[PDB]
């Protein structure tokens, strides 16, 4: 009854429990094991938190928070889920406009092309460093293991598995961008018989063309991209799409646009990306036709919920995923 995507975005929205929680992966594992036995998605099998919740929250600061765990198919021997999650995704304005981050870049690492310089940004590569570092705390699953470590002795060097890793927003481009480091090091620091796939939601660009075009080349049909037409999100920081924020919500059924203040930071971010080429990865993937919600006038409001409301609701996961438990006051008015 459910798809495969439908399924991820459960768990990418599952990641979501306790974002306005103010060092407790505690909290959030306990919401986790609960949702796995309540909700309608997660009903049909038997699943298992096998490794994390890992989360990196320090005080006084949370643009740069993170979290992963992975969730494991009772009975299917080596069928896993590996979810990502950033910072709470609302506030896209202060996240993702004013990212320093993306102005410098650093060359992919783990594979190289001839005649191509795959590069990705600072900013996804320090979250990628900060998730391939992540260790389950005490009386957490996965204790003191990185999730390179724990698939290893999990898996085996050569055991058979299958590995779906997903998320939303941030974690969006870092669960594609994960999914391709397990992918380039496969035969050699992990097992060459392990399947990946990734269907990354609403996330924003990792990396630059080149990079974008070797990623579309090592997962090609393993990695479903879904976006919302609507959804500003996926829109940085490639140059043409970036030109298209200020006008995304005006149709002719309504005309939300945005402040000068996000004018400024959208002319600031075109400027300090221009000749990064930076590129979606399957960028001519369809998206899910989006529709203005015509009750939120404010650009910043309809943002946020384009990019959080979205996808539950242009996917039929609206009585499937509750938000207003994941996310509590975080959706203050947008329902």
């Amino acid at each position: 009854s459910y798809t495969k995507e439908q399924l991820m975005l459960a768990f990418s929205y599952m990641s979501y429990y306790g974002i306005t929680h103010t060092k407790n992966a505690e909290l959030i594992l306990k919401k986790m094991k609960e949702a796995l036995k309540t909700w309608k998605p997660f009903q049909e099998d038997d699943w298992e938190v096998v490794w994390g919740p890992a989360v990196y929250t320090m005080p006084f600061t949370i643009f740069n928070d993170a979290m992963m765990y992975v969730i494991q198919k009772k009975g299917a021997e080596g069928e896993y889920v590996i979810a990502i999650r950033g910072t709470n995704p609302v506030s896209i304005s202060d996240w993702l406009f004013n990212d320093f981050m993306v102005s410098a870049m650093k060359k992919w690492p783990y594979a190289s092309v001839e005649g191509r310089i795959l590069k990705i940004s600072e900013s996804t590569s320090y979250g990628l460093k900060t998730l391939q570092k992540l260790k389950p705390k005490s009386h957490i699953p996965g204790e003191n293991k990185t999730i390179l470590q724990f698939l290893n002795e999990k898996i085996g060097p050569e055991g058979k598995a299958k590995i779906c890793v997903t998320g939303h927003s941030k974690g969006g481009a870092l669960s594609s961008t994960l999914a391709l480091w397990l992918k380039d090091i496969q035969g050699v620091k992990l097992s060459q018989n392990i399947d990946i796939s990734t269907i990354p939601f609403a996330g924003p660009t990792a990396g630059n063309a080149d990079f974008a075009d070797y990623f579309d080349d090592c997962l090609g049909d393993q990695c479903t991209r879904i976006a919302n037409s609507l959804d500003i999100v996926p829109y940085a920081w490639n140059t043409n799409s970036l030109k298209k924020l200020k006008s995304i919500y005006i149709s002719e059924q309504a005309s939300v646009k945005p402040l000068l203040y996000q004018r400024a930071l959208i002319r600031a971010m075109i400027a300090e990306t221009k000749g990064k080429k930076y590129k979606q990865i399957k960028a001519e993937t369809p998206p899910l036709e989006g529709n203005i919600n015509p009750i939120l006038i404010e650009y910043l409001v309809q943002a946020a919920y384009q990019h959080v409301v979205g996808y539950p609701e242009l996917m039929g996961m609206m009585d499937d995923i509750p938000l207003t438990d994941i996310f509590e006051d975080a959706i203050a008015g947008l329902l």
